[PDB]
């Protein structure tokens, strides 16, 4: 670490000094060699090595060899992107915001992302599925600002394949509260981290689905339910609004605009694991 550690390196790899607090915020491209200055002579992690667990999809052993020792730049709290982030990164790397590698390398592809736990791929410009995994950089955790919106990163979504039941029971209509009863497989809640059936909370988005993902991620209006669910080898949940006890705000909401959707969304207990999502509906469960 001579005197003018990081920033000169920075600049030596093409960052601008109009946006040269970036450096202490993203890390030297891990696709070059730089990057592994920080790891002492053994050479037992590379540029070569990196990329090859990454291939594999051994993205453990990079957090626990890599990531969890990277450790420099003035940083500690370096991680892999979330979809926020990564959203970030691909504005700023448009921009000529990172350096020169990154700038390049954020433009399209897959990107790894890890929320809480979780690791999925994101992907940035429609590209094939069977474009390599990414991880051009890591990141400061706190430093690196996250992007709400969702244009450039776009997520794999999962739309479980669900029933509403309908008749006398469920409702989706002006002039009142929505009610709806969902039911769920037991085998696909298995493949997505559901094992405890009890463990589960409900999300009423309402506004216009994205595009492309079909999800509504900034609803002009947003409400969370807690469930009162309780055959053969599958599964039921009664989601109901409150519009009784909490003001007439959903259905004047819903139906000031003929393009509106309703969509449900059901996560962990704590907001967490992979989120499912229901269709976006249109009155009376269109």
């Amino acid at each position: 670490e001579h005197l003018r550690y990081p920033y000169l390196e920075c600049i030596k790899i093409g960052m601008s000094r109009d946006y040269l607090e970036n450096c202490v915020k993203v890390s030297f491209p891990t696709s070059q060699d730089m990057f592994y200055d920080a790891y002492p002579s053994t050479k037992t992690r590379t540029k070569e090595d990196f990329s090859a667990r990454l291939l594999a999809g051994d993205y453990d052993s990079l957090q626990k060899l890599y990531i969890d020792f990277y450790l420099a730049q003035t940083t500690f709290d370096w991680e892999i992107p979330t979809r926020d982030q990564i959203e970030t990164l691909v504005n700023y790397a448009n921009e000529g915001k990172l350096s020169t590698a990154l700038n390049q390398e954020y433009i399209t592809g897959r990107f790894l992302t890890k929320e809480n736990g979780r690791y999925d791929i994101v992907n940035v410009g429609g590209v094939p599925d069977n474009t390599p995994v990414k991880l051009p950089a890591i990141v400061s955790k706190r430093g690196l600002m996250g992007t709400t919106s969702v244009v450039n990163a776009i997520p794999n979504e999962i739309y479980p394949h669900i029933k509403v039941y309908e008749g006398t029971l469920s409702r989706l209509k002006p002039g009142g509260a929505m009610i709806a009863v969902l039911e769920y497989d037991v085998n696909e809640l298995s493949k997505h981290g559901y094992t405890n059936l009890w463990d589960v909370q409900f999300k009423v988005l309402v506004g216009v689905p994205h595009a492309e993902t079909g999800v509504i991620y900034d609803p002009v209006y947003e409400e969370t339910v807690k469930p009162y669910q309780p055959l053969t080898g599958k599964k039921l949940y009664n989601v109901s609004t409150n519009d009784m006890h909490n003001g007439y705000k959903w259905s004047n909401t819903m139906f000031s605009n003929s393009n509106y959707k309703t969509q449900i969304l059901l996560t962990k207990g704590d907001g967490s694991g992979v989120k499912l999502y229901s269709k976006a509906y249109s009155e009376n469960f269109k």
